[PDB]
């Protein structure tokens, strides 16, 4: 693929926002007010997390990508903006001064968690009406929808945005979250992984046990077509044309690469099989590196 | 002690400033990073901490006080800042934009801790002997210096500082910190508790050997007076001229306010006896609250 083909893929990112961040630190002595350590902290590092990440995907492949999504008025939210400035993403994010920016912060020392910390909240239904209006604006400025979901709200009417997108002749891709799909409905490709397959479709037996077992959860929920990912076993796509298999070539981080790597193709007019094949050689990657694979490795 | 007379009462704090945040969160699962727990934080509460809290009670009891101290060029050094200006007192600040403000976070949910976490460093040489400049342009416009030690860096020339204070005219009392008291060599009064007496002067059986414990050690030091804390037992000044004993009357931040206050009377020119009487009234006080007491309560 020319790099210049793909150079005008334009890829809507559209889900939850967040922030990875990291303390490290040295525990010596326990406090003299609890039982519990305490950890004198030494650095911080950080990163662009949940459909953040899955937008910085798009652009290193050489493509453009836009992020809509909200974020809070505080510094983490700030921090995302500058995050976002120096990755090549186009922000196009909401503001709710009453909503908390979502960080995940990871505490360690000595090469281990303490703890886990998270800030997040529902967004109000004034901003996510907002967030929706925006999202008109902005469908025609773009090739493909990619709806990143992590359950924090930002994907509340994602069944409308959804509807609108398909009646505009663009393809929605959406990573899921949970175990109610019912809200994909009418989406072009879902991309579960075998764990987050079974909590809706329950455990199978055979490749033709699997096979039907995805043909009905396709036909109930108006969905084109499913890309299972299988770690070690690799890809499988289910079109209702057929099949298409794709080993593995060689962790964290890999599933934002694979539906990134498929949405930025799509965009740039290039099958839905090809698209999945090299989905499967940026996943081979970033496994050997979170990572963005960049145009010159991919091909 | 009219309110006018301790209304020109100015008390210089130096020491260890900090901030003291806590964070209240709900912990309903398991991370699936690593066996911990993960804590959803709900609120945040902050307040001045360090040598910030000793000089807050200077201010609420009628009088003046300023704060020499070193704070980063971070938010939490923004908050210090905001914090000092919305309690009466006088910043004084170095910045080190190499250094952490230092902060003690605590985590808690359902009231319980579950980790401290620190941020701290050791002040600079260059920013250590920029603020001692300070103290010499600020020594004149006070009438008594308070020491807040907490091991964070900011006492590293407190010998100088109090043999400075001391040739001023200027009473020097010292809030102690750890087993090494030869730093404070030349001091006015000295304030530990009964924990913190012992690990310098050793474990005692009878106020006749406590008595000459404290003797010797104030001789040594060029100390002249020791005010001893007992908790349930109240105080004990020993000054070489004779002894003063001062019971409860009825738990945070205690220490803090005893010695603004002694403080804050001895520069509104009242006697040491009566200043120490006072820091037993205003200790039965905010034990039955951080707390900081006020002048209509004390009188
Ligand atoms: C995350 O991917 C792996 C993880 C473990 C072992 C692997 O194979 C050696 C892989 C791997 C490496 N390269 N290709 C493939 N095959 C296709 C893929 N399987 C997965 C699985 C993914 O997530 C697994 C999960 O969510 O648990 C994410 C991306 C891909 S891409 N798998
Ligand atoms: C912090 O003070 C108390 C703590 C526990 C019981 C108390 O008595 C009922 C007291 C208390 C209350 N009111 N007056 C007094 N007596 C004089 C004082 N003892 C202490 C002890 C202090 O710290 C104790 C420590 O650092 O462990 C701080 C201030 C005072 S003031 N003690
Ligand atoms: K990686
Ligand atoms: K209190």
């Amino acid at each position: 693929v020319p790099r210049e083909q793909l150079a005008r893929s334009r890829v809507l990112v559209v889900g939850d926002v967040m922030l990875d961040r990291y303390w490290f630190g040295n525990v010596d002595r326990i406090s003299p007010e609890a039982p519990v350590p305490v950890v004198h902290v030494q650095r911080q590092e950080e990163r662009l997390g949940g459909a953040a990440n899955v937008a910085r995907n798009a652009v290193t492949l050489g493509g453009q990508a836009g992020l809509l999504c909200v974020v809070g008025c505080d510094e983490p939210g700030e921090r995302i903006v500058e995050l976002l400035g120096s990755s090549g993403v186009t922000p196009h994010l909401e503001r709710d001064p009453a909503l908390p920016t979502t960080i995940k912060l990871r505490v360690l020392a000595r090469q281990q968690q303490l703890l886990r910390v998270d800030f997040e909240a529902m967004p109000t239904h004034e901003v996510l009406l907002a967030g929706l209006a925006r999202f008109d604006v902005l469908l025609p400025q773009h090739d493909v929808v990619l709806m990143s979901d992590y359950a924090k709200g930002g994907l509340t009417h994602v069944t409308t945005m959804i509807e609108k997108a398909r009646a505009a002749g663009k393809a929605v891709l959406v990573d899921p979250k949970g175990d109610d799909w019912a809200r994909y409905r009418g989406a072009s490709l879902i991309t579960p992984n075998r764990a987050e397959l079974r909590e809706v479709v329950g455990q199978w037996k055979s490749e033709d046990d699997l096979r039907a077992r995805v043909a009905n959860l396709r036909a109930e929920l108006d969905i084109d077509a499913l890309l299972l990912t299988r770690s070690e076993e690799g890809m499988t796509l289910f079109s209702a044309g057929g099949e298409l298999h794709a080993p593995a070539l060689a962790v964290s981080g890999a599933g934002d690469t694979v539906i990134a790597t498929v949405a930025t193709m799509l965009g740039a007019g290039v099958p839905l099989v090809d698209a999945v094949v090299l989905a499967n050689r940026a996943a081979g990657i970033v496994v050997g590196k979170t990572a963005t694979v960049d145009y010159d490795e991919l091909f």
